[PDB]
């Protein structure tokens, strides 16, 4: 109905804006794009599922995301692959390692902090229906 089209679009409005504070962040600089093979060759043989922040933005315009937990879904998966690739001792590893849970926990929180339980709820109940 025209009434769950406009509870995913605000969703989608409510993704991006999430996605655009975590890409904005120095922090996060290393997560913004898609991992280059010219500049790291041994990454597609690490990573079966690469994902990063510019291509969540492509996924929301793509109306991929119904629900907040399939685009955590993704959030932890660019945590997790920086960690299954990082997971030597060397201050290199670590460094990546740090920032790669800080996003998670970084979008973590934001949406703990931000989102109406009831409009998680909402979404979750319109996407069991289809
Ligand atoms: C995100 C990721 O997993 C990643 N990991 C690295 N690991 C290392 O450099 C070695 C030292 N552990 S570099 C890197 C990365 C990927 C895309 C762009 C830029 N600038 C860095």
């Amino acid at each position: 109905s025209m009434q769950e089209e406009d509870t995913f679009r605000e969703l989608r409005i409510f993704l991006r804006n999430v996605t655009h504070r975590l890409a904005i962040d120095k922090r996060f600089r290393v997560f913004t794009k898609p991992v280059d093979p010219d500049e790291v060759p041994d990454y597609v043989t690490v990573i079966k599922q690469p994902m990063d922040l510019s291509s969540v933005i492509s996924k929301i315009d793509l109306h991929k995301y119904l629900t907040v937990k399939d685009y955590l879904r993704d959030i932890d998966l660019i945590c997790s692959n920086a960690l299954e690739y990082n997971p030597d001792r060397d201050p290199g590893d670590r460094l990546i390692r740090h920032r790669a849970c800080a996003l998670r926990d970084t979008a973590y929180a934001i949406i703990k902090e931000e989102l109406d339980e009831d409009f998680e709820q909402l979404c979750e109940e319109i996407q069991e229906s289809r």
